[PDB]
């Protein structure tokens, strides 16, 4: 040997990138769509046809999807022949991962495939070595821009910009209905849930449409739950979640714990328990938020989690905890014991127990 | 179930470019060299006073150390503590693919990283889908930018970049070298070989670095063989290998048949059978060259492949062969049989037998 065997494991995360962005070019194509609506497995020319690809465009269509078949995200299959007697030829057909590619479907990832893999999320990763190096406390983006990511989409000049992020925030939010729908068992013998920081109610909305019979309280401050009302099993309280929060079987934290350090989530997950003292032994807090596994026996997943945390870091600073930061929260806020169930992906949905 | 399982796939994907990112801050931050230079593991204070880091970007250094320690390019260890008296502390050590970071070395990929991942290597996938629906036959470079990249690099505006693509190409030579010390048993035995387009004798010189009782004729064509001379074991031969190949034990084609189509490649493959002929069943034929093996078992190294030969496309619009193309031209050339032994991460140094 030699560890020159080391090149291997060198260059496959060097070229990782390409993956990504055939990944980015298959659903900006509409294969997905192309073969979906074809209603069967699709020859090279047939899809190529469906694109309207110019004639010197195919091979390039077939390189890549080679190497997404390869990837998984497409099946090789061998049909007749094109008609006026049959030659052997192939024919591409979606798998699992391919059809999240399928658009008008509630399933559809194509947005957040699309807004991830943005020049805008991309192209400041030239200003790294400059963003290391400097005095200036800020985020990457910052650094190549010269401006916040909230600034720049903003700007009259990335309309479509901010259009795109929107539609990527807009299916991130619904995608929590398949999570409710995967884990039914998490909200069954509940009689009541309150969703604390559940802004107008958009959240508990989705609750509604697969829990109809459970009565949620959303839980904000004064001024963004103005006086709302209604839908006898749907109330709105205003107040400080700093203070207290409104007793039920069940407290919701979805994406809010995310946003503070230990000791105010600390504080949160404390007046999160006593929300439910009257319910006793049977009362639970629901934490939605990622959840990062480094002992995890699948590294792949991990990878993917650090690498979005790394996302975080560089768009906007921000940061996720690991299994073992949530499990000083939980147990220092005098919990007994937490449940973690993965969901869309790589997110996390914690049930704790008092 | 409900194949909502496949967001982990699809999401693995796309977030993959993430821990190429990661890997390129590595390497332009110095950290393997700073931790070499060091000597010993080194501790996260250390690491960002070495690098001269404002107190700021020390928790980024942090977050991306974490990532590649994940990654495998470091090694996590406890060390005594702070001196006055000891708390515990993490420290960092390099791993075999990390060394291939380490600058001064023989084995540095350094320069090839930083190319590969160089912005005028990736800005250019923000055209992706424009280049699919062109109706001009063009690199996706030369759609993003409007001009070729061997014109971008040369113009004066591209000083630089000019020379760290040129680095990368020197760094990229110099591991043949590694490469021949891996093999000798390729070498051995032979007497006699002939290096096809060898240029003006770089690649035998590396040759005779290692073999010097080798006798090796560079041939290639009049006018840049132009009328070299010298070295005993060491001669110059003008020509044009469609007509014919010096004789010798073997024939070296490395980097050759890249760059010609089948029909041009099974002549140049037909000449060099001719030019080891009078060794009989001793001779052989030596090519090194990229070869994709899909059947393969490590699913990973055919994705690098696969990979890189996405780059040569939308770079250059080159392609490189799978193990059956290559299989196809070595038969129909005539020889019996042939062996492929991996190179360098992902090549390939393929010998073939009459
Ligand atoms: N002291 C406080 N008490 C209750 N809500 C608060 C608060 N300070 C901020 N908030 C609320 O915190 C929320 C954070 S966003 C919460 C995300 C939401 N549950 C979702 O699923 O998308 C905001 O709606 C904000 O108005
Ligand atoms: N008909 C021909 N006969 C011999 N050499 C030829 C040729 N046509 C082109 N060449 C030579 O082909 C070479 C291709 S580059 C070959 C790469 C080289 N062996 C290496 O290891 O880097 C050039 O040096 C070119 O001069
Ligand atoms: O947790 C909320 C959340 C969910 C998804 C995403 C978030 C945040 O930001 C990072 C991200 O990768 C991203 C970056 C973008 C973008 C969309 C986009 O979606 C991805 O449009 C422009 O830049
Ligand atoms: O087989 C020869 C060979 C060897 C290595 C490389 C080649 C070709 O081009 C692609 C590549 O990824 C690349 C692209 C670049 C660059 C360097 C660089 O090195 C990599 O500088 C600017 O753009």
């Amino acid at each position: 040997s030699e560890l020159y065997h080391a090149q291997i494991h060198l260059y496959k995360h060097v070229y990782n990138f390409v993956s990504s962005m055939a990944l980015k070019s298959a659903m900006e194509l509409g294969i997905a769509d192309a073969i979906h609506n074809h209603g069967k497995p699709m020859t090279l020319s047939e899809l190529a046809s469906s694109l309207k690809l110019h004639p010197s465009k195919v091979n390039i269509l077939h390189r890549f999807l080679r190497l997404l078949t390869h990837n998984g995200f497409f099946a090789k299959t061998i049909v007749k022949g094109k008609e006026g007697d049959e030659e052997e030829e192939i024919a591409y057909s979606l798998t699992p991962p391919s059809k999240l590619l399928i658009s008008g479907k509630p399933t559809c990832l194509s947005s957040i495939v699309k807004g991830a893999l943005h020049p805008s999320s991309l192209d400041m990763w030239s200003s790294s070595k400059k963003w290391f190096n400097e005095d200036k406390e800020q985020t990457l983006f910052e650094c190549a821009t010269g401006e916040s990511f909230w600034d720049f989409l903003n700007k009259d000049s990335e309309s479509s910009t901010l259009s795109m992020f929107q539609d990527a925030m807009a299916s991130d939010s619904r995608m929590f209905k398949l999570v409710l729908q995967e884990n039914k068992r998490v909200f069954e013998g509940l009689e009541s849930l309150v969703d604390v920081g559940g802004g107008t109610g958009g959240v508990t909305k989705l609750i509604h449409e697969i829990f109809p019979h459970l009565k949620c309280t959303v839980f904000d401050q004064p001024q963004v739950v103005g006086n709302l009302t209604g839908n006898e099993n749907l109330n709105f309280v205003g107040g400080d979640m700093f203070k207290s929060i409104p007793s039920a079987d069940a407290v919701l934290l979805k994406w809010v714990l995310h946003d503070w350090n230990d000791e105010q989530s600390l504080k949160i997950l404390k007046n999160s328990k006593e929300a439910i003292s009257h319910k006793g032994k049977d009362g639970k807090v629901i934490i939605i938020d990622i959840s990062i596994d480094e002992t995890s026996d699948d590294r792949g997943l991990t990878e993917l989690q650090l690498d979005y945390d790394l996302v975080m870091l560089t768009m906007f600073l921000g940061k996720e905890r690991t299994k073992q930061e949530w499990e000083k929260l939980i147990y220092d806020a005098g919990f007994s014991s937490y449940k973690i169930t993965p969901i869309s992906g790589f997110k996390s949905l914690i049930e704790v127990y008092p």
